[PDB]
């Protein structure tokens, strides 16, 4: 028999290192048309924790995510709950369109309003308004932190703030909130920076701290640094600290008023909604979005070829892989599209047909950059309407994904990416 | 990374188009017999509404 | 249900079909398959 | 552990990993030969030829078998036993096995042992 | 140690505890820390005694609930 001491030497004598290359394995001549379950990522080398992991997410071009999972535009699956925490757990959810304009645009508004590091146009109550009228609000709202302006203007001179502890056992409902309203309030003078208005709300143990010029212009509440501690990985706006959101849009002229509206609301990413992408309409409507709305980040599609792909990019800031008579098997499609579109340095979104860590995995090796999740979300608490609330669901998610890039002996999904591209990852063919 | 008017002109680089020809998937020594549920059709580009599609078919050499 | 419904249906939903195709004619979906511009994918079990 | 189970007359260890190809893995190997030489270490699960050369370069025998991550047994056998038999290393067919057809096939394909845990 | 009292609350699973001299429930109250007083402290080596209210709202025994 062979020595111990020569097994690696040995080793460089075969031809080809064990198991398929991702272009061997993606073959449409010999194997066809292939899907997650076809297939599985041979392990590799294992000199690292699954801690030391690392899964940044391209969802566009100038949008990078810490975990690379976006919840699907459906009426059953993303909404204002569901969007907010995806972005809160480092991931981003897309608002289903299937709504009037009006009802859409407000769901971006109150993802966007969730956490705030500084706060504009904070809601005000006037010297003369009810202690009934604060809970009125309070429920409307959601909030009871609310400053006190003589005029009941957002910009008012300031006389006071007025919070849940002032009003929370007050037998008299029929009282002002100007003798139930603190009336010396800790104020941040106006052009002081985040991070020094931060120090002075913590050193009060207050909170909030209302921003004044003494007119009232911004205000700072106590509770955004406890989210913001809560949720380390949370995807927000760095220069407004605020969670990224997403929304669905048709690829109709009516839809260009309804984009206005949601673009108004602070929208970030915007996904063009069609089985079909690769028509001129859709071609058409991506120009007129960069042209009025340069600053937003556009994702185009659903595109399964190569071709569809080269036509979008030619107009896109993403591109979202995915589509009985007319379609395509996922992993081939993906493979393909992705092979072409990261050429360009455009992320692809891995589109449906994703119900386990598994397709994950499968899906970004595969070259995707973003997987899209609709009927693993659906089902959760944050989804409009049982998997449990998925901030115990998407940690676990995020979990499973660095334990499967460890088997596979990469620290890094842009290592993955380039270990798989380079031949250095192998697959097998999955016989049923 | 490469440029997005490129796109198009890179699209030419590739030796055949994305997918299979009817030739190619209609093999009996590889792939063997094939049904309706055995194959896809890839879309392509849509330009037109589908209002304008035209769905004439002829049953024989004479009739339509 | 009535055929007056249901063939009405298949019609509709044929052009669709043909329209993500990208050909407007069943004759010229025809010339596009046999001239190798239509593509297709082999379909895994 | 380990140094209490050889104190008990062990004769054979086992490495139990999921994914064997570690260096925390091949450091315990090394760690057991020198601390325990006469015990015999079966190093695994390893299921591609590479994993089979790192485990083998560091181990008495292999054991073969690993949902996003793994192999086909009967693949993965004949792949790691037909580089893994040339260095003289017995290696075990661990899960997927229901029958005696299946301990045929396993042997077939390069295994020199079979391992049973539904059966 | 600030470290302490957040070992104390995860263990008790509150973190309202007043201070007394000696450790002891009917001890001499020196005052009272909070979640608010340790929740954004940098430092977790610090005393229970600097970063504990100073002053602290208190009622007389034999006083009606
Ligand atoms: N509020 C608000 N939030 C928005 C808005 N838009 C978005 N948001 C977001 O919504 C979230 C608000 O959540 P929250 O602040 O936790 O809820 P809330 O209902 O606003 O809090 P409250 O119950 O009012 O606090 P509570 O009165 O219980 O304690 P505290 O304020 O310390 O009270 C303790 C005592 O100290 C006094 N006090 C409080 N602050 C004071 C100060 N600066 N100076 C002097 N005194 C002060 C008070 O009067 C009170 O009696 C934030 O993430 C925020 O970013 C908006 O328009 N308004
Ligand atoms: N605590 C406790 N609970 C028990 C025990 N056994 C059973 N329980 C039960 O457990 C529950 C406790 O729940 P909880 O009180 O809501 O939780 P907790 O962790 O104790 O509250 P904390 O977060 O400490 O309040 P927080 O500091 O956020 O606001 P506050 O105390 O106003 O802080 C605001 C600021 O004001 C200062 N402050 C607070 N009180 C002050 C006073 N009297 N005088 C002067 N200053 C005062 C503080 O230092 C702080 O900075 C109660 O239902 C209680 O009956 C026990 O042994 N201990
Ligand atoms: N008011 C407020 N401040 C924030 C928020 N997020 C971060 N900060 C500030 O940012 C600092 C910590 O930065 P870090 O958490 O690394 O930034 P992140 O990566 O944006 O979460 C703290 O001093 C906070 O004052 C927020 O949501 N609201």
């Amino acid at each position: 028999y062979r020595d111990a001491a020569t097994a690696l030497e040995h080793l460089a004598t075969y031809a080809e290192k064990d198991g398929l290359s991702v272009e061997q394995l993606m073959d449409s001549k010999t194997r066809g048309g292939l899907t997650y379950n076809d297939f599985l990522v041979l392990p590799g080398k294992i000199d690292f924790p699954s801690s030391e992991v690392v899964l940044s997410s391209r969802l566009t071009k100038k949008i990078t995510l810490n975990a690379p999972f976006v919840s699907s535009p459906m009426d059953t699956v993303t909404e204002a709950d569901m969007a907010i925490h995806m972005a809160l757990l480092g991931g981003i959810g897309i608002i289903h369109h299937n709504c009037t304009a009006e009802e859409q645009a407000e769901m971006v508004r109150r993802v966007k309003k969730y956490e705030n590091g500084f706060i504009n146009a904070p809601v005000v109550v006037g010297p003369d308004a009810t202690v009934a009228d604060v809970r009125r609000m309070k429920n409307e709202f959601g909030f009871a932190g609310f400053p006190v302006t003589d005029d009941g203007k957002p910009t008012g001179k300031l006389q006071g703030i007025i919070t849940s502890r002032d009003i929370q056992f007050v037998e008299d409902e029929t009282l002002l909130v100007s003798e139930i309203m603190t009336k010396d309030v800790i104020t941040g003078k106006q052009g002081i920076n985040l991070e020094e208005a931060n120090q002075i709300l913590k050193n009060t143990k207050k909170g909030k701290l209302p921003i004044v010029d003494g007119c009232l212009v911004s205000m700072l509440s106590r509770t955004d640094l406890m989210k913001n501690q809560s949720y380390p990985l949370a995807s927000k706006s760095a220069d407004t600290k605020q969670l990224l959101c997403g929304a669905a849009i048709g690829t109709i002229d009516a839809d260009r008023q309804r984009l206005a509206m949601l673009v108004e609301a602070g929208l970030d990413v915007v996904v063009l909604d069609s089985s079909q992408g690769n028509s001129v309409f859709q071609i058409n409507m991506i120009k007129w979005i960069k042209e009025t709305f340069p600053d937003l980040q556009v994702i185009a599609g659903n595109v399964v070829t190569r071709e569809q792909a080269a036509s979008l990019i030619h107009a896109a800031d993403g591109l979202r892989i995915g589509m009985m008579a007319c379609g395509r098997p996922q992993g081939t499609a993906v493979y393909n599209v992705t092979q072409f579109a990261n050429q360009f340095g455009v992320p692809c979104i891995a589109d449906g047909g994703v119900q386990n860590i598994g397709h994950i995995t499968k899906a970004i090796a595969l070259g995707a950059s973003t997987v899209m999740m609709g009927g693993m979300l659906a089902g959760t608490t944050e989804s409009p309407g049982d998997k449990g609330s998925i901030k115990k669901y998407i940690p676990y998610l995020y979990n499973g994904l660095q334990h499967s890039c460890q088997d596979i002996g990469v620290r890094s999904l842009v290592e993955f990416r380039e270990k798989v591209d380079s031949g250095s990852v192998r697959f097998e063919f999955r016989t049923p």
